[PDB]
């Protein structure tokens, strides 16, 4: 397995977002690589081939595209695909909800990976034990969360709430390699997930996002 034990870091600012830049989330990978990183989360091919420069960590890759008439915008379609196989990123991360892609169904996207890119990983971005279930069963190496709380069906959920009740959950339900990602925004956090048994945490706003960290300390004053 390409991904060690330990802390992910994803360094996926989108555009509009401050710090927008294949350059820029380049030096972020280098930094979570001097910091003790085992990987780095990244998304479209063109963030990808920078921080593949800067750093030797396996990288998660991911495109995230908008299609109309779907909700599924991490790595959609085949096209994203497509593009990640040509990035020679190690993981290919995909949102593995059951909700209605724009081309491929999840099955079919799951299959195409494995023909088209048969040394690379796959990963599941999920919201849900069920869909975590699923993912086992089409033979995902990883399981992430990055989705709990971010469908229109978990509105209001947060990966932490109940002393980490859904994750508990997710670990229960299957034996594949379960990642916490989505708002693990403290050490603490980051030890109480490793101590419930998973794999890795990705950590991205309470890394890479000095707008999200500044946002933290101003709001103790209100």
């Amino acid at each position: 397995a390409m991904l060690p034990h330990g802390l992910i870091v994803s360094c996926q600012a989108l555009p509009d977002e401050p710090l927008h830049s294949s350059f820029i989330m380049s030096k972020m990978a280098l930094a979570a690589y001097e910091g003790g990183a085992v990987g780095i989360r990244a998304n479209t091919k063109e963030d990808i081939l920078a921080i593949k420069e800067t750093v030797d960590l396996p990288v998660i890759g991911i495109v995230k595209r908008d299609y109309d008439h779907s909700d599924v915008f991490i790595t959609a379609t085949s096209k994203e695909v497509d593009e990640l196989i040509e990035s020679q990123c190690e993981v290919i991360a995909l949102d593995a909800t059951l909700q209605q892609r724009p081309k491929e169904t999840l099955d079919e996207l799951v299959s195409y990976i494995r023909t088209h890119a048969p040394n690379v990983e796959i990963m599941a971005d999920i919201a849900t034990v069920e869909e975590a279930k699923n993912a086992a069963r089409l033979g995902f190496d990883y399981i992430g969360t990055t989705l709990h709380g971010y469908t229109s069906y978990t509105q209001g959920q947060l990966l932490y709430q109940n002393d980490f009740q859904f994750l508990k959950d997710v670990l229960q339900s299957v034996d594949a390699k379960v990642i916490a990602e989505g708002n693990v925004i403290t050490p603490d956090m980051y030890k109480r997930v490793m101590d419930l048994g998973v794999h890795c945490s990705v950590v991205g706003g309470a890394i890479t996002r000095p707008k999200e960290i500044t946002k933290r300390f101003v709001q103790v004053m209100e």
